[PDB]
């Protein structure tokens, strides 16, 4: 049921995502998934709902349902946030709305610094998004400097392809590895390249977007559905399980952590219940096979930043 870091401690396979989740219907949503087993919960600074997540939280360790040390909590340092001087900052804001001491891992969020500010996206007047001119190397010291400081046991990268990961692992004078690289995977955009390169490197895995995003904002009625794909609706049938499941199954499979996202207490326990079947090897490279390089969180804004991360193959 876990994964053993870089860092020598052990991550949840399994965890609950965060993005989109209303600030009022979280804190039910992670008090259930801490009661039906979840160990691993992903949260982020810009989904704005940090301190719902953590009265969650709070509640589950006040009341000894799960002990501390048993939980495992990841966040992510928004772009706005990658100057050096800024990081520590935005550590410590998302560990006070979470009510936290510590992270089990913390994320450069995306490679692309912006310039720092009130908004998320500061914006041209032409609606280009504005870069920070911070290398990401200098970013990644100072992600160093929190793990030494003791506000997180593990830091990591998210949306690197394959030559920003070879950045960081080549970066002059490295102190920690990326314990992590958390990237949008699915049958949909199965990611074999980046995977392999990474966990060649040691660096875990973790699957985001694991059902499609079904609730993303952007969504047409005409797009691809993964839930609705009736070729894994066979195997889900074939399993006795549910599309959902099989979609979660999937990537753990292929020693990657994934991290479905509900607000419903009935699928969120649904979601929890893929530790007693296997997928075969066959069923695997089926589900494989249905890429099509379909990526559901990429934005036009972002296109021409110099770090834009999906313009390279991998
Ligand atoms: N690092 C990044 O840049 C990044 C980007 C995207 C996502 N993420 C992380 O990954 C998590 C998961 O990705 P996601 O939120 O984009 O989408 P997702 O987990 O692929 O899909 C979530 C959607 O599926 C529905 N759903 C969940 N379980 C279901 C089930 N058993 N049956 C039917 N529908 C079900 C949810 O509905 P209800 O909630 O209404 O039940 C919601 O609409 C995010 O929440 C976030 O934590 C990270
Ligand atoms: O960030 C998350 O965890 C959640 C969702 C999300 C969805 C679409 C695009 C981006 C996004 C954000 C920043 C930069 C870019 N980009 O460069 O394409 C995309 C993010």
């Amino acid at each position: 049921s876990r994964i053993l870091l870089n860092n020598g401690a052990k991550m949840p396979i399994l965890g609950l995502g965060t993005w989109k989740s209303p600030p009022g219907q979280v804190t039910e949503a992670v008090k259930v998934a801490i009661d039906v087993g979840y160990r691993h919960i992903d949260c982020a600074h810009v989904y704005q709902n940090e301190n719902e997540v953590g009265v969650a939280i709070q509640e589950k360790l006040r009341e000894q349902v799960v002990k501390r040390e048993e939980l495992f909590i990841v966040s992510k340092l928004w772009c706005t946030y990658h100057e050096k001087g800024l990081v520590k900052g935005a550590c410590q804001k998302t560990l006070s709305d979470l009510k936290l001491d510590y992270l089990d891992l913390y994320l450069i969020h995306w490679p692309t610094g912006f310039k720092p500010g009130k908004e998320f996206f500061p914006l041209d007047e032409s609606g280009n998004v504005v870069p920070s001119d911070t290398n990401i190397l200098d970013t990644w010291a100072a992600m160093e400097e929190l793990v030494d400081e003791g506000l997180v046991k593990a830091i990591g990268i998210s949306n690197f392809n394959h030559l920003q990961v070879e950045m960081i692992l080549n970066k002059p004078g490295l102190k920690y590895k990326p314990a992590v690289n958390q990237i949008e995977c699915h049958p949909y955009l199965t990611q074999e390249k980046l995977i392999q390169y990474c966990q060649s490197k040691g660096i875990v895995v973790t699957a985001y977007s694991p059902l499609g995003s079904p609730d993303r904002p952007w969504a047409k009625p005409e797009d691809p559905s993964l839930l609705e794909d009736p070729r894994i609706k066979a195997i889900a049938a074939k399993h006795n399980k549910t599309t959902a499941q099989v979609l979660i199954r999937f990537p753990m499979q292929r020693n990657l952590v994934v991290i479905p996202k509900s607000v419903t207490p009935e699928r969120i326990a649904e979601n929890f219940k893929v530790f007693d079947f296997e997928l075969s090897s066959q069923d695997m490279t089926t589900l494989l096979s249905y890429n099509r390089n379909w990526r559901v969180c990429a934005l036009l804004s972002c296109t021409s930043h110099k770090d834009y991360p999906f313009h390279e193959e991998f």
